[PDB]
Parts: structure tokens; sequence; C-alpha cells
């Protein structure tokens, strides 16, 4: 796998050791031929895991997932997706990797696939070897992949609302569920349904995942409620999946403006991640999978394959190259390469309106692209009246950083500023100057 100008997919089965097994290999493979290697975690929880299974390689933690001292004389540095697609973008030298290694290398997050653009394409180029270790790579067609035991597949409908009848199996269950949701909203309303009927829930989402996840391990449960971060090689000790088979996909509108639509099918990949939480204890056959829906690839035209150009637009290659997407996912955008592509200041701009102002990357491109300054936002009051962000069915306001109550009204819409209270609540924080 460690040939230069190789990029290899590991497409071994959920549960088959990848993580645990075959990247402790594969690192003391790098090791013993020195290669400067970067391992891609797709979230700290998995990063910790890592950690666990690198015990005692020398390997960098560029990461706050493990607290270990590093000796300075590591060649392997790890880090999050994330973080390695913002560190190309940041005024900070990123080495020339010999050899990139990205688990769980189907997460769709923008960040994660243009890190799979910058590799693949340094890849195509003949200057380093990449290996891409996930059971679903990109066009997977398979919702039902090998499993470590048999797992019993039912489809059932499956509530999206809290109910008072009709659902018996799923309260009647003695063991613990992984429920996968469409949304922060859908999660809450399902959560206290299955609280007031005496379960013990634990609700995961992204900016919650690392925090609630340790909840799974310290205490007992009998649901954890998830959006589809869990996808990304978070395990659980459970004995059913319960799947909504949907998700909200976010769509530019007009070049204008993002709605959260759907909720919509899941594509092959998300439907055998999250079948694939269960099934992994070869002594525990029939684990189940009740899954409430069919797939369909609503990756194409979905916004973060756009977002992901965005962001390899404004990392530098060489000279005025431009990294493409990873091949299997190149027809998922319409998009000109170097299209997104900003002068110095609106760069830093675009940068700091998603490390700090944590705007998603269209908002902040919007934004950026205007030659509007980080800290100036009257453009979060300055929107059409159509634009007006609603709390509770009225108007929501922010006092500005001058002190005036206003509505807030945002030149720019995007639906994930406003998608839970919690998203809301930042965002009027940013608003108000507080950011
Ligand atoms: C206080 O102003 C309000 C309250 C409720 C409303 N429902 C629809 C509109 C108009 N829209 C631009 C928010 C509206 C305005």
């Amino acid at each position: 796998m460690l040939k230069k100008k190789q990029l290899t997919v590991l497409d071994l089965h959920p549960g088959a050791g990848k993580t645990r097994r075959v990247l402790p290999e594969i690192v003391r493979e790098a090791i013993k031929k020195r290669l400067r290697t970067v391992i891609l975690a797709p979230t700290r929880v998995v990063a910790a895991e890592m950690e666990e299974a690198l015990r005692g390689l020398p390997v960098r933690y560029m990461t706050t997932a493990v607290n270990v001292t590093h000796s300075g004389t590591e060649i392997v540095d790890l880090m999050c997706h994330a973080t390695f697609t913002s560190r190309l973008l940041q005024p900070i030298r990123v080495p020339n990797y010999n050899l990139n290694i990205m688990d769980e290398a189907h997460f769709t997050d923008p960040s994660s696939i243009a890190a799979r653009g910058y590799i693949s394409t340094r890849v195509e180029m003949g200057e380093a070897a990449a290996i891409f270790m996930t059971a679903t790579p990109p066009g997977t067609r398979d919702a039902f992949p090998d499993s470590n035991s048999p797992i019993m597949d039912t489809e059932v409908e499956v509530p999206e609302r809290a109910w008072s009848s009709g659902f018996d199996w799923v309260t009647d269950h003695s063991g613990k569920t992984v429920w996968f949701v469409p949304s922060v909203r859908n999660g809450n309303e399902i959560a206290a349904c299955l609280t007031k009927a005496g379960k013990r829930v634990i609700q995961l989402s992204r900016k919650t995942f690392e925090t609630e996840f340790q909840k799974t391990k310290n205490q007992e449960w009998d649901f954890v409620i998830t959006t589809d971060i869990s996808e990304m090689g978070a395990n659980f000790k459970a004995d059913r999946v319960i799947d909504s088979r949907r998700c909200l996909k976010p769509v530019i509108l007009d070049g204008e403006r993002v709605i959260l639509a759907g909720p919509m099918p899941v594509t092959h990949a998300s439907a055998a991640q999250r079948r694939g939480r269960i099934g992994r204890n070869p002594n525990k056959p029939g684990d189940e999978y009740m899954y409430g829906g069919g797939c369909a690839e609503t990756d194409e035209g979905h916004a973060h394959w756009l977002e992901a150009r965005m962001l390899l637009d404004n990392i530098y290659l060489q000279d005025g190259l431009i990294a493409s997407l990873y091949r299997p996912e190149a027809d998922k955008v319409a998009a000109i390469e170097g299209e997104f592509k900003l002068r110095t200041e609106q760069r830093k701009t675009f940068v700091e309106l998603m490390k700090r102002g944590d705007l998603p990357v269209w908002l902040a491109y919007q934004v950026a692209s205007a030659g509007i300054t980080y800290t100036d936002r009257r453009w979060c009051f300055d929107g059409t009246t159509n634009n007006t962000i609603m709390e509770d069915s009225v108007p929501a306001e922010v006092w500005t950083k001058y002190g005036e109550k206003r509505v807030l009204k945002p030149r720019w819409m995007d639906a994930r500023v406003c998608s839970d209270h919690a998203a809301l609540k930042s965002f009027k924080e940013f608003a108000a100057g507080k950011r």
C-alpha cells in the first residue's frame, strides 16, 4: 500500500478491524520506511480510540482528544479531518506528508470532502501515497454489507414524532438501542416521548458529540438518539439500531440562500454505517436493524460538495493549480474549479468566519466575497424582510454591538444558523459581535 502515487481504498466491512488491527500495522510499516505520515480521524472520539490502538507507537497527537506527552521525534501526526483542512487554509506550514491515512473516509462534512480532494490530487500528481479506510466508499450501492455476527434486518414503520400507540416493539425491548433521527429537533421529540415512557435517553449531535458520547460509557442507558454524526466510527455496546433512513439535505437555491430540504432518504453508505453500529460482536448474533425507508443518492446536489469546492479553491497546491474533488464524488456538484478562489484579505476573512465565527462554509463565503470584514456584522440586520429569522413564531431580536435592539434579518440566509435552539443562540451571539 505504501508505494508513492498509490491511493488504496481499504473497504473491509464494518467491525473488520480497520482502525484497531490494520491501522497500527500500516503505521509500523510507515515508521520503518521513514514516511512522514498523517492519520486523519473524523471526530475526537475516534482520535481517542486510535490513540488506544496505536499506544506505544511514536505518534504526535495534534488534537485535544488525547492527553499525551510528545517526544518531539514523531514523524506520524494524528489530527481530525477538519483540523487538516483548517491548517491547509491557514498561513501555517503543513508538511508535505508522504503517506496520508484517512479513517472513516466516507465522512461527507465539507472539510472531509476537501481533505479527500487535496490528498487524492497529491496522489494523482505522483507526490504522495494515501489510504482511505471505509466500509462504504463513495457511490456504494450496498446498504447491507457483511458484519462480525448475523443481523436481523426488518423493514418497519419508524416513528418520527411522539406516539401514543402502534409502536409497542420500540418500548417492549429490554436491550440498548441506537436510533438515527433526521435532525436534532426530531430527536428532541422522540427523546421526550421515550423519557415519558420511563426510558433513559442520551442525545448525540455534532455540537454535543464528544461531551455526550462519554455518557454512553459512564452511565446506563436504554436509547441513544443520534443524528448522522454517529455514522463516523462511534461504537456502542448495543443490540438494536432503529433507523429512520432519513436526513436533512442543505440545498443552495438560486445561488442565493441555503434551505434544509427533507427529511429525505439517506445514501446506501449512510444506511450501511447506521446498520454497522450493531452486529459487531461475533459472540452476540441477532442484533436487530429496524429501518423505516429506502435509500437514495441524496448527496447529488447536497451543499456540502459545493462547500468542499469553496474550501479547496482557497488551499494553495502549486502556483495557480487547484485540487479537484476525489474522482468518485466529483459529479455531486456542478462547480468550476477556481470559481471560489478569494484574494488574500477576503480569504483570511473567509477562514476567520469559519474558524472563530463558526459559520457554515457557504455563508462564510458570501460574507468574505462581498468584501465584508470579520467583525462587521451590519449584514446580519440589513437583509430583505423574507430573510427574517423567526424564534417561537416571532422575529428573533438581538442587541447589536451598538446597543440597538434589531430584528435578525441576515443579508444571506443559511437555514443551518437557526436549525435548532443551540444554532440560533450561537448565531445571535455572532450577530451581537460577541465573537
Ligand atoms: C412581528 O412580525 C411578524 C410576526 C409573525 C410573522 N409571520 C410572517 C411574518 C413576515 N415574515 C417576514 C417574518 C411575520 C412578521
